[PDB]
């Protein structure tokens, strides 16, 4: 342990310069500490980093991804150009210049933004940091990022094969579309959020999800979309098909109306794919560098049903627990507001 010029206590001495970068970041790519659309792409890229490795690849003499090893950045011209990484370029660009001028790892920048990103949304679990990730040498192969028109199947066996992560564990990551927006499933229009609450990490994500699939909120006919519950509100098959499948719709229930849940268990997912392709032992904490998270602002209960729903509107697909009767916010169905991202997204 080391105490910082700052006078903040870190695991380590080599931490103390990620302050330097944290002012730089909070202040230059996330608008003064914002929960916003680079916030939200930073999130993301972490996943599309770190998911790119493949145990079964690399026993047939494949190389099968590096993991979290700055791949997506180092190698952008090839992986960003892959379907599933569509609009990632825009982050990996802006990202660069911060790798660039503080000289550390483009997979430590890309772990170290996802967790910064995370600590700007009230609600967010205290997020951890850890360095030790070396320049990958080859660019992920394909077919190693999930699909929104991807089978229930195929992820739950995609991130066992990744991570060893198991079907409920599929859940908990995908607490990121609580802060999270979709610039490029839909042509006509970008920044279409996943939750009524894209700003704030809370189960919006996981209550939404679960209401009757009513409208499009843009076009119709997008490979991996389907209807949505609320006007502005996008919803992915994936996601869909999750939620009612007999081996996740318990877990993905299971955090509406349980924020200790939720935070718990995204803290623990998260630092563990941004561990993937690494030795956790030879790895440094850093996370006391990372912002101490806020609180949900307001006195609204945790979990609600948005304006214009009711119990009657869930298809309740948990065979073990009712879907439970949350309030509902007054008034008339509410459209949920775009999110705008840079150019090139
Ligand atoms: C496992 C299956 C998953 C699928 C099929 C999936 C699919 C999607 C898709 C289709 C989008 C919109 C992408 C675009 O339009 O460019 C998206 C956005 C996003 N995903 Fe996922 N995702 C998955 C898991 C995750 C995980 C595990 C995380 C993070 C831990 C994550 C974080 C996000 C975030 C933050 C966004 C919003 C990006 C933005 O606002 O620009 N996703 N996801
Ligand atoms: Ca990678
Ligand atoms: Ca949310």
């Amino acid at each position: 342990r080391a105490t910082c010029s700052n006078g903040k206590t870190v695991g380590d001495a080599s931490c103390c310069a990620w302050f330097d970068v944290l002012d730089d970041i909070q202040q230059n790519l996330f608008h003064g500490g914002q929960c916003g659309a680079e916030a939200h792409e930073s999130i993301r890229l972490v996943f599309h980093d770190c998911i790119a490795i493949s145990p079964a690849m690399e026993a047939q003499g494949k190389f099968g991804g590096g993991g979290c090893d700055g791949s997506i950045m180092i190698f952008d011209d090839i992986e960003t150009a892959f379907h599933p990484n569509i609009g990632l370029d825009e982050i990996v660009k802006l990202q660069k210049p911060f790798v660039q001028k503080h000289g550390v790892t483009p997979g430590d920048f890309i772990a170290f933004a996802g967790a910064v990103a995370l600590s700007n949304c009230p609600g967010a679990p205290q997020m951890n940091f850890f360095t030790g990730r070396a320049p990958a040498t080859q660019p992920a192969p394909d077919g190693l990022v999930p699909e929104p028109f991807h089978t229930v199947d195929q992820i739950i066996n995609r991130v066992n094969d990744a991570g060893e992560f198991d079907e409920l564990e599929l859940v908990w990551m995908l607490s990121a579309h609580s802060v999270a927006a979709v610039n490029d499933v839909d042509p006509t229009v970008q920044g279409l959020p996943f939750d009524s609450t894209p700003g704030i990490f809370d189960s919006q994500f996981f209550v939404e999800t679960q209401l009757r699939g009513t409208a499009f909120p843009g076009s119709g006919g997008n490979q991996g979309e389907v209807e949505s519950p609320l006007p502005g509100e996008i919803r992915i098959q994936s996601d869909e098909t999750i939620a009612r499948d007999s081996r996740t719709a318990c877990e993905w229930q299971s955090f509406v109306n349980n924020q200790s849940k939720l935070v718990d268990d995204f803290q623990f997912i998260f630092l563990a794919l941004t561990q993937l392709g690494q030795d956790p032992n030879a790895m440094t904490d850093c996370s006391d560098v990372i912002p101490q998270s806020k609180p949900i602002p307001g006195n609204l209960p945790f979990s609600f049903f948005p304006a214009g729903k009711t119990i009657k509107d869930v298809e309740q697909a948990c065979a073990e627990t009712p879907f439970p009767t949350l309030t509902t916010l007054p008034g008339p169905e509410t459209s949920v507001q775009r999110i705008p991202p840079p150019p090139g997204a």
